[PDB]
């Protein structure tokens, strides 16, 4: 039984994910996430924020609408090239995208059609093609089109980006293994317009950057590779792309994509000026010279971001059983600025007289941050329940606590334990957590 | 000239909102939040997602998909009532038919009802307890609204709080007076909310009973508007999946041995449209010397801290700029050197940031700097090596 399915099982056990529609048939294509899912991925989300847009000077942050202008996606030629080949088995007549032999009916096929890969929906009243709009395939346009409002309203000037999270939309043929290619999916764009000439070094900082981000939030540095697109690869927006792949397990070729980071030189910014006719050159006043800025963009991906996350904190090691004995252990290894929940309260026993000050204790930590309270069942079992799930620490009330108002903190990977004042525990897992 | 006017004006000026598409012509049923707009949107997210999800035991957080299942929204009744059709379609695959038509959500309220009972199960939570979410919805509205009032496409915080029947009533109350207060403790003045009870024509399809927030918004005429609606939906929503999908959403009480579909009593809050009520809310003028200040909540403000070097020197801006990165790794900070001190001062009360930090030639002597209060205008000097806690306290967070 291999990783990827393990992890899979694991997140619909425990409510990470949950199949969108499930109780009218689900697809591996639409996934919801639940109570820990959503905790997960909102915490990669704000660390991705933090490092692009809050500690930098040279980025600012812009959210923009999933619905723009029809014209927006003419000018980023993604109406005319924004397709695969497409072709029906002339017997059964499901579709795929590429003699050949169906993997169906088992056949040997129509022409090949252009397929847009993007979503339609039509606003206003009358249902035609003059109120034919696109969801976005990609949240870059809508940085594109506001970067001379950006540069007015921000004061700024190239080196400099626009970062931005959001839903896209693509029509994808086929789901993907777990939530790895689904139809509507998280992306976390940022546009790094840059002067021309500094391009390219600017696109090796950034994919140093953008990988050094992964390490830093615990990611095995043996299981992210580099991956330069070829000539025919590349996108009809690049001119040079250098993808982040992760080792997530699949069979056949456990790499897959994670985050692409292209040089995008001045394609966007040019094709918009031509096709609005606003002139979204910059003016360098320093030098009284004006240009198009070349654009460097990370534009990863959040809920793939989080499978790999999640498969690379997956782990099974031996551990101390109630008895004294060893277990295969099941544990998360989140950073602790990722796990879904930050703190575990858990009374010793359902004693009446240990609930006070449990319950008092959990209160005053969802001050701070999400916090799980469970007294049911056996203390050990509750234990590997939160560990299962990635929590940092469990807090334990305990009968002698009554005594000297301390309690007791276990480390989730050492699982060692300390006895910590309640006035000061607090303060001793802020610093342990690094974040709220 | 009104407030929404004059309020509008601004945010377009620094960049709290553009235009979707402006320079392809745009229009308010569609916009875009700049570098300080984004950051207030957040944050007004991320304070409700604190007060329902985080600090509450019995509520838990979902996100769930725009693009649902058809069969939800015929169960939902929203394919047969839900016109003045309002909703977006969309079509999935490659036979371009009503075989792969769906629809966008014009509410986000169903992607919980259908994960009810996957969640009592992962979460083991039992009723009275809440599921909350945010994220955007879809609606063709016909026409578009003052400033950002009514658009297509807008982010919803909804919350469905699921409780015995009997207790439905209080509970409605309950999240009345619980919501309202929310608006209270975030800064908008009471005088600026009141409650509205939907009379039997202005009922949705799925609610016995809804009572609106309003809010003051200024419009031409009537200057009140929807703010948040709190509906009782009964049982309405779990009984239509149960039925349509053949899966049991009901609950059974252990306790009991008794089983009941729970009523549903649901917060349902517009983040773009509470962005647009914080705006104006806060939006003033003052001391002569006029000044035109932002008067947000420290937790709500875009820009936390403004660090100011008196003026550009070898000296000066390396401190300032060491210590505007320090502040950075907690908190989104402004740098501003050009210009008078004066000036940068207005800069910044403008969009509403709560602490303006000056470095001056005193502080290369003491290494201390000064710290204005953006409302009071007062001034007091602090070491540098307690600005940071200095200022955690009055931001209240992060
Ligand atoms: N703006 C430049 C760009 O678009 N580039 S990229 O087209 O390569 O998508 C960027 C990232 O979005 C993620 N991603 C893309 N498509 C999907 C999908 N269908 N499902 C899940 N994640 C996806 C993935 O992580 C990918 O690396
Ligand atoms: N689930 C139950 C429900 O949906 N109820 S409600 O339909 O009333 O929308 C809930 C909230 O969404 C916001 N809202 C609604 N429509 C719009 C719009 N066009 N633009 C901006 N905000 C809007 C607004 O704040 C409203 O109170
Ligand atoms: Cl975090
Ligand atoms: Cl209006
Ligand atoms: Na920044
Ligand atoms: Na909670
Ligand atoms: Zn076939």
């Amino acid at each position: 039984a291999s990783i990827i399915d393990t992890v899979a099982n694991l997140a619909k056990r425990r409510g990470f994910v949950y199949q969108s529609g499930e109780i009218y048939g689900g697809t591996r294509s639409a996934w919801d996430y639940g109570p820990l899912g959503v905790e997960l991925k909102e915490n990669i989300k704000r660390q991705w924020w933090k490092s692009m847009v809050t500690a930098r000077e040279d980025v600012v942050g812009i959210d923009t609408s999933i619905i723009l202008p029809r014209e927006v996606w003419v000018a980023s030629g993604h109406v005319d090239v924004f397709h695969d080949p497409l072709v029906e088995c002339l017997n059964c007549h499901r579709r795929y995208r590429a003699e050949v032999v169906c993997p169906d009916c088992g056949t040997k096929w129509t022409e090949p059609r252009e397929f847009n890969m993007m979503l339609k929906t039509y606003l206003g009243p009358i249902e035609s093609d003059e109120g034919l709009h696109y969801l976005r395939p990609e949240t870059a346009q809508g940085i594109f089109t506001n970067f001379a409002n950006v540069v007015t309203t921000a004061r700024k000037k190239p080196p400099f980006g626009i970062a931005q999270t959001g839903k896209s939309f693509r029509n994808e043929i086929t789901p993907g293994n777990f939530i790895f290619r689904t139809r509507e999916f998280e992306q976390m764009e940022m546009e790094f317009f840059v002067e021309p000439s500094t391009a390219k070094e600017w696109h090796q900082y950034w994919i140093d950057t953008r990988l050094q981000w992964y390490v830093d939030l615990g990611i095995d540095r043996d299981n992210l590779r580099l991956y330069e697109h070829p000539p025919e690869k590349l996108s009809h927006y690049a001119e040079r792309t250098v993808d982040i792949e992760y080792k997530y397990g699949f069979a056949g070729d456990p790499w897959g994509e994670l985050e692409g980071i292209a040089n995008r030189t001045d394609f966007d910014l040019s094709t918009h000026s031509k096709h609005s006719g606003v002139d979204l050159s910059y003016y360098d006043q320093a030098t009284d010279t004006r240009y198009v800025p070349y654009v460097i963009e990370p534009a990863a991906g959040l809920t793939r971001s989080l499978m790999a996350f999640l498969i690379d904190a997956y782990s099974e090691d031996e551990a101390p059983n109630a008895k004294g004995g060893v277990d295969k252990r099941t544990v998360l290894r989140f950073d602790p600025r990722l796990a879904p929940v930050k703190v575990a309260v858990l009374p010793l026993s359902r004693h009446a007289d240990l609930s006070p000050k449990a319950r008092d204790l959990a209160a005053e930590l969802r001050q701070h941050w999400n916090v799980e309270f469970d007294d049911a069942g056996a203390i050990g079992r509750r234990y590997r329940r939160q560990d299962e799930v990635g929590t940092p620490y469990c807090v334990t009330v305990d009968f002698d606590s009554l005594e000297d108002n301390a309690v007791t903190v276990r480390e989730r990977d050492s699982m060692a334990q300390e006895r910590i004042s309640i006035d000061q525990v607090t303060d001793y897992l802020a610093v342990r957590l690094k974040g709220c």
